[PDB]
This record gives structure tokens, C-alpha cells and sequence, in this order.
């Protein structure tokens, strides 16, 4: 716990959250992006919206958050606030009456090799076109478009 | 008042609210958890939803916030804002268009 305070003091001593965490400019940050649906809250046919509860599973490597476990009483991983670190700005392009980015900001699971795991919850209201030709036997196909807003492929790449 | 002010200065001199409060990492923070329902605001059968007003009683042990009352004018307990200390992030998994965590 004194190591953890020492660890957190060490990691955030000279950390800059506004700069992409790459040791080399030409490097590209790989973001492993995956969804986990909790419940399909609503499918508003009249407004052609879909409200879903998901866990936006993200994972990227931050080269400035690495430490040797042997030097810190063998700390393998720690939980750090997500508002203190640089997180990719993945937004829902086809949003409708909802939030573009993830707003909860739960803590992230940081490992000793720089890997960061972040799985915040979210409630997204995405617009999807609804066909009611065979209602009430219809089959809707509603999509969500996720991508980094500011960073292009040469800087942030999704997996 | 002076005793409590000195106690507050001492307690948070080097307190890190981001670090789990255990003297030994092998320890696990036991969080005694319990609800106290206040009123069933609504049960929306149409939306398959229930709205409740509850008090999320939580209780844990923090090791870096200990003191001897004899050294602080016999002050046994104090009230401090919850945002200044480490807290468990207990949330409602099955949330439906509502706030996940405690916001007050
Ligand atoms: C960054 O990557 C480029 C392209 O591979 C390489 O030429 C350059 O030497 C690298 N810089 C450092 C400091 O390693
Ligand atoms: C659903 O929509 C996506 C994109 O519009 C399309 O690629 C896919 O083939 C569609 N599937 C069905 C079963 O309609
Ligand atoms: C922590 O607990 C483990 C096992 O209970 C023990 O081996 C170790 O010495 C303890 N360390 C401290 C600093 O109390
Ligand atoms: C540079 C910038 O802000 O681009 C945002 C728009 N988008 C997602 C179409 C690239
Ligand atoms: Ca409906
Ligand atoms: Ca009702």
C-alpha cells in the first residue's frame, strides 16, 4: 500500500494525459474494441431509435505506465482512475438523443507491462431505419457505428 | 473545532484516495453492504421497469484514517465529504435508462 502510493506517485509523477502514449511518433496505438450487451432497453419504432445498455470493452498499451513488479513488492496490476489517463475518444457516429462518448468513466485495470483495460458501461440511443413491411413478423437490423473521432488510422487503429 | 481542524490536517497530509485502503495487499477490503428502501416510486409494467428510492448503506475499514481520540481533544468520529476518501464503486448492473452509481 505504501508501494501502491509509491507506484501511483511514480506513474503520475510526470504523466501527460493530453499526449498520445507512443514512444515513437510513427507508432500506431492499437485499440482492441469489443462490445458486451447487457440488455436491449427499447426499440422505439415510432422514432426509429434503439436504446441499448452495453459494456464498451477497450484495451490499449500506454508505454508510460510500465513498471517492474519486483521493485514494488510484486505488484502485477492496479486500478487507476480513468479520468487521469489518456483514453481513445471512441464515439458513436450515428447517435440520436444520446451521448457521443462514454460518460461514466469507471476505473481502468492497469497491468505492469503497460496494457490498460477499460470496460465502462453505457446507455446509447442510436438511430436505425425501421422497416415494418412484415409487422408484427418483422426483423429489424439496427446498427451502431463506432470509431475514433480525432485520430486517424495512422495514429489510432481499432482491432 | 480546533482539535477537529488539526485532526483533518493530519489525516489528509499524505492521503491518496486512489489507493485501496489496506495495510497489506494480501488483505481484502470487506465492504458490508445493505439497502434501506424508502419508497417504491413506480413499477412501469409497460416498460418492464421498477423505480425505487433506496439508501445504499456501505461500510468498510480504512487503515490510513486512524487516530487516537486522546490526542485530539477526545474526538471519536468526524464527518468528511465522501469525495475526499477512497470508496467502493458499487453499481447497479441491471440499470435501465438511469444513473448507474450513487450521485448525491
Ligand atoms: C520510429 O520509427 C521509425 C520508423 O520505423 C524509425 O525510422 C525511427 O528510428 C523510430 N524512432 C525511434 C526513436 O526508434
Ligand atoms: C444488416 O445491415 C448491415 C449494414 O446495413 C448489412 O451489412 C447486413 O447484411 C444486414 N443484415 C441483414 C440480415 O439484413
Ligand atoms: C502480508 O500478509 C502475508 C500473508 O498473510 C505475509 O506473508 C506478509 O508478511 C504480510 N506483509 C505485511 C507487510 O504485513
Ligand atoms: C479531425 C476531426 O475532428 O475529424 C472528426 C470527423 N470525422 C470523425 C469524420 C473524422
Ligand atoms: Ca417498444
Ligand atoms: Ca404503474
Amino acid at each position: 500500500a505504501h508501494a501502491e502510493e509509491r507506484l501511483l506517485k511514480k506513474l503520475f509523477s510526470g504523466y501527460n494525459k493530453w499526449s498520445r502514449p507512443v514512444a515513437n511518433i510513427s507508432d500506431v496505438v492499437l485499440v482492441r474494441f469489443g462490445l458486451s450487451i447487457a440488455q436491449l432497453i427499447d426499440v422505439d419504432e415510432k422514432n426509429q431509435m434503439m436504446t441499448t445498455n452495453v459494456w464498451v470493452k477497450q484495451e490499449w498499451h500506454d508505454y508510460k505506465l510500465r513498471w517492474d513488479p519486483a521493485d514494488y513488492e510484486n505488484v502485477t496490476s492496479i486500478r487507476i482512475p480513468s479520468e487521469l489517463i489518456w483514453r481513445p475518444d471512441i464515439v458513436l457516429y450515428n447517435n440520436a438523443d444520446g451521448d457521443f462518448a462514454v460518460t461514466h468513466l469507471t476505473k481502468a485495470h492497469l497491468f505492469h507491462d503497460g496494457r490498460v483495460q477499460w470496460t465502462p458501461p453505457a446507455i446509447y440511443k442510436s438511430s436505425c431505419s425501421i422497416d415494418v413491411t412484415f409487422f408484427p413478423f418483422d426483423q429489424q437490423n439496427c446498427t451502431m457505428k463506432f470509431g475514433s473521432w480525432t485520430y486517424d488510422k495512422a495514429k489510432i487503429d481499432l482491432v
